[PDB]
């Protein structure tokens, strides 16, 4: 399948080459696959989910997303015309709240939630979670991503905009989960994306289009909108069964376009996430 005059973002992850417009996939789309998005909630009644998303879990007084950042990276992992996987299955877990803050405790709790939760829920092909959040160290919260992933999600978090080492940051620097920083149309790693020997991927990061609330849309950036396209990413190989939650990571890095980004610090992966799709 060909989407023209795509984001830029969903261009790249289907391109060798930067500069292209089309999004080009299997028209499987990661149906029969789910996607978590623990963050601020969803706009489910957004035209662009298709019916497709829905919030399970709050820890506030609403599920409702009064911010926008949830929806916008929902958005990218699962909207019909800004998502990697146009046929996914989309489950809000709101653990920020409307300023986009939320306590470590409840991000931990989130976490757990979905290593339950994903047993109440229909998805053969397989279980992602895309975690655009995060803080300063804490094994509390590396922990909780590590027994997220062991329980069969492939996890998927943002690096950190902080231009430093993620080893300084969680949920980033858990090892066992899939640490994604950022990049720009022109192949360069944008300028906010933390780094370091901790990241396993790139994606696109700076002036990613996608879903806002009150059924609008806004390009904005941060190592928040390159999580996603991984995240949903994985769910799209777990569909066409090419990888599982727990290997799906390795795969994308194994998989992924190689020394092709700029201003990537010695010792980090140079590595650019890609669907390996041919027509
Ligand atoms: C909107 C732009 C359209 C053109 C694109 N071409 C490239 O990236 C290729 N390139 C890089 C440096 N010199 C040539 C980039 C985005
Ligand atoms: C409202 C949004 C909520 C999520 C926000 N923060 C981060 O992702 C910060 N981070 C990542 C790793 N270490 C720190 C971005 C705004």
């Amino acid at each position: 399948a060909a989407q023209t005059n795509a984001p830029w973002g969903l261009a790249r992850i289907s391109s060798t080459s930067p500069g292209t417009s089309t999004y080009y996939y299997d028209e499987s789309a990661g149906q029969g696959s789910c996607v978590y998005v623990i963050d601020t909630g969803i706009e489910a009644s957004h035209p662009e989910f298709e019916g497709r998303a829905q919030m399970v879990k709050t820890y506030y007084y609403s599920s409702r997303d009064g911010n926008g950042h949830g929806t916008h990276c929902a958005g990218t992992v699962g909207s019909r015309t800004y998502g990697v996987a146009k046929k996914t299955q989309l489950f809000g877990v709101k653990v920020l709240d409307d300023n986009g803050s939320g306590q470590y405790s409840t991000i931990i709790a989130g976490m757990d939630f979905v290593a339950s939760d994903k047993n109440n829920r229909n998805c053969p092909k397989g279980v992602v979670a895309s975690l655009s959040l995060g803080g300063g160290y804490s094994s509390s919260v590396n922990s909780a991503a590590a027994r997220l992933q062991s329980s069969g999600v492939m996890v998927a978090v943002a690096a950190g905009n902080n231009n430093a080492d993620a080893r300084n940051y969680s949920p980033a620097s858990e090892p066992s989960v899939c640490t994604v920083g950022a990049s720009d149309r022109y192949d360069r790693r944008s300028s906010f994306s933390n780094y370091g020997s901790v990241l396993d991927i790139f994606g696109p990061g700076t002036d990613i289009l996608s879903t806002w609330i009150g059924g609008s849309t806004r390009s904005i950036s941060g190592t928040s909108m390159a999580t996603p396209h991984v995240a949903g990413l994985a769910a799209y190989l777990m569909t066409l069964g090419k990888t599982t939650a727990a290997s799906a990571c390795r795969y994308i890095a194994d998989t992924a376009n190689k020394g092709d980004l700029s201003n990537i610090p010695f010792g980090t992966v140079n590595l650019l996430a890609y669907n390996n799709y041919q027509a």
